[PDB]
């Protein structure tokens, strides 16, 4: 669909969850869903790896968005969005943080999309059964890495698995039923944590040579050097603060100590360490000592 | 080997099992193991698919076995009671079955780990810890290796040390206790074949028994046998086919003797006709047709 | 002293602790502690990295040792308990080791202070060393010995013993405040440091295993087993601080001993082989041909 695409060109990654969630949407359009209501998604995975900013790009797309935080609302007291609702109708709302929710929360959830504001999106994300996605995640990984010697996620693996600990989860057969879709979000492969590098390693490019006249460049090892600093807990923004605190510490010191005037070119290159290397008018490079 | 041929000979499935606990016997043997130490395996996998008999196999292979239950050993009395001495004094070098390890004293693991160095007379004998450890990231790991099979049986390397060491060493939180661990013999859950296997051996008790005492010949199609599987719950393993063959067929043929039905020197087979299990009898007419049991 | 060069060519690193034994147990035998008094050392520091083997080997060098766990003993009722008149009534004058003191109940330790200060249980104990082992103040020893290690390579780029002031303004207070007792403290004989080990003793500990098995492959298979240094390091690279030295036995055992093992099966090691394990990072097992070449082996399961 367009909107696949456009979220595929924003979005690094995760392309079960945008084809489900795109194909899902569509199929809602064709009329396969109900016309009169609100499309239920229900964001199984782990942490900081797309689910947020997937939201973010649909409600871009189609407008406009609403966040919320369940952990606030887990007893009666917060239990006792229409306020947001009345703003916008048609508006794509992101409940966060759902599998600790209070019961009575869910049946107001539950009659809510089911009463229908029926042209929203409504998006659900819970840390549910997140580390059998990741060793099923792996072991296909490993299954795939094999092949090439010699990532769908599987049916029955849903059925077998994941079904038993929705169903314990939520204790609510009618909630589960309810979902439209259940969109899975895989772990990172190697490529497209190489991918979050160059994201960053070209922002820091960009604004290098917007402010200083600095032009940035790097070659391949860099990039894994890297994306070797990547932690698993938070996610993207891990490998975001790596670059910022062994390229941009680097430069910045680099640049204080008066070795990058204006108009350079600055290549960076590689227990492994980076090199920063300056072009000379000799038009070859040599390493720069930062002390 | 010999000692794997005859686990092979006696234990239905569970293949990986064999192959660990007895390559690592005649590592030993061979002179690349410790050779004043006890061999300590961790049996880790679900219930009743052949962990305390291949222990009682071993046993029997090479004698003289001793059994018991770390349940039992929740308080820190019961510590000072880890019975055991006595086991090890009529036999030194036997088999010796810890079960539920998971559920032991720290106190009770420290011994435990003392016997294990010391050997304190105990060197030559086999000591074996069954725990309910990662069961269930086990059996989902087998299940969707045995989806690979089924597209196109080993356990994985990147599985055990980046899934399997989390939780062992998460239960345990003692790494000198793990790294003690001379083996961790993994069970798998049965694959249908191996509950097939399961099922045809009953049905062949249930025929000896019968040529035996009222000589008729009893004989079946595999279909019945598929029937028959699809009656094993998960939650015990072998019993469970061995109750449910018990419970639609033997109580038919129970029936169907009680009614004056099985003559002496009679020929009856099983069939499958929900689909309902069929008692083919065998005539003169040398033809044969179901038998129709009253309730 | 003899007894110094004893421990020192029976036990791998800690000679700080070897030096403090050896001379507190020559100083008394010159005559200058209390003479009809045994001796109290206090053990501080980590896990598996000697104490045990120490206190052992004094054992056997003068004999006749004894060991009692203090985390048993932590209540009155387990105080009256408090058992070592027994086995002290069987040998008086014995190397006796308490552990893990810091869990004990203050007044079984007061029991225990007056054996130490009386001598006496009548049972005569004079001549008798008392080492008691703690888990006190291991991490403030640990982070003194990192920071010791660094400023000595500082030192050596530009080109380990615990100082009096760490002891009486960190870890005295440390002492205290798990003890609560001055005249416990003072009491002390000796405070024995025992510091992790460095580098050099790591590798003298896998080269002692890989001896062992070298040993052991020549005695039964006929098998000569050669390594290089690499090989080694390789083997440290994997070392646990949490129990120590049996860390490395477990590694060689189970990253090298079973590659013998496998290759053995496959009768890829006749009697009469030189085996040499080198580096390729993965360990490769080079077996001499009588081409005077070392080929790699394969091993396939």
């Amino acid at each position: 669909s367009p909107l696949e695409r456009r979220l595929k060109e924003h979005i690094i990654g995760q392309e079960g969850a945008i084809n489900t969630v795109a194909s899902a949407i569509r199929r809602k359009e064709n009329g396969w869903y109900d016309e009169e209501h609100p499309l239920v998604f229900l964001f199984l995975g782990s942490s900081g790896i797309g689910k947020t900013e997937l939201a973010k790009q649909v409600a871009r797309y189609m407008h406009g968005f609403i966040r919320m935080d369940m952990s606030e609302f887990q007893e009666k007291h917060e239990v006792a969005l229409t306020k947001q609702l009345k703003q916008s109708p048609s508006a794509v709302v992101l409940f966060d943080e759902v599998e600790k929710a209070h019961p009575d929360v869910l049946t107001v959830m539950l009659q809510l999309f089911d009463e229908g504001c029926k042209d929203a999106i409504f998006i659900m994300t819970s840390n549910a059964a997140s580390d059998e996605i990741a060793q099923h995640a792996l072991q296909l990984r490993q299954e795939a890495q094999e092949q090439s010697r010699r990532i769908t996620i599987s049916n029955t693996f849903k059925e077998q698995v994941i079904r038993p600990i929705l169903k314990a989860h939520f204790r609510r057969d009618e909630f589960l039923g309810r979902i439209n879709e259940i969109v899975y979000f895989l772990p990172f492969c190697h490529s497209e944590l190489l991918q979050l590098v160059s994201r960053e390693l070209h922002y820091w490019a960009k604004k290098a040579k917007q402010r200083h006249n600095i032009t940035l460049l790097w070659e391949r090892p860099v990039l894994e050097l890297l994306v070797k600093g990547y932690n698993l807990h938070y996610g993207a923004r891990s490998i975001k603060h790596e670059v910022e605190r062994r390229v941009v510490n680097q430069l910045a010191a680099a640049f204080e100590q008066e070795l990058l005037p204006k108009g350079c070119t600055l290549r960076l290159t590689v227990a492994p360490v980076l090199r920063l290397e300056l072009l000379q008018e000799d038009k070859t490079s040599r390493k720069l000592e930062i002390q």
